[PDB]
């Protein structure tokens, strides 16, 4: 999902290094080690998650929750959507 992809990156061009951390962090649990290190951006871990198919349902509430906590409405809004948009692009 190019779209999706590019709709996690939109959030991840809006949060601090510690928000970044956090969310290589959640994605940490069911991204292998190895590529955990390669994790940089927002399309990274997504392609990672993607391609071990652990994406889900239950790490994407592990970014809002993330976003939640750091106090971005904004975030918590575009997130929201774009666990709509994603039910529209599947």
């Amino acid at each position: 999902m190019a779209e999706y992809g590019t709709l996690l990156q939109d959030l991840t061009n809006n949060i601090t290094l510690e928000d970044l951390e956090q969310l290589k962090s959640a994605c940490k649990e069911d991204i292998p080690s190895e590529k955990s290190e390669e994790i940089t951006t927002g399309s990274a871990w997504f392609s990672f998650l993607e391609s071990h198919n652990k994406l889900d349902k239950d790490n994407l509430s592990y970014i809002e929750h993330i976003f939640e906590i750091s106090r971005r409405p904004d975030l918590l809004t575009m997130v929201v959507d774009y666990r709509t948009r994603v039910l529209k692009i599947s």
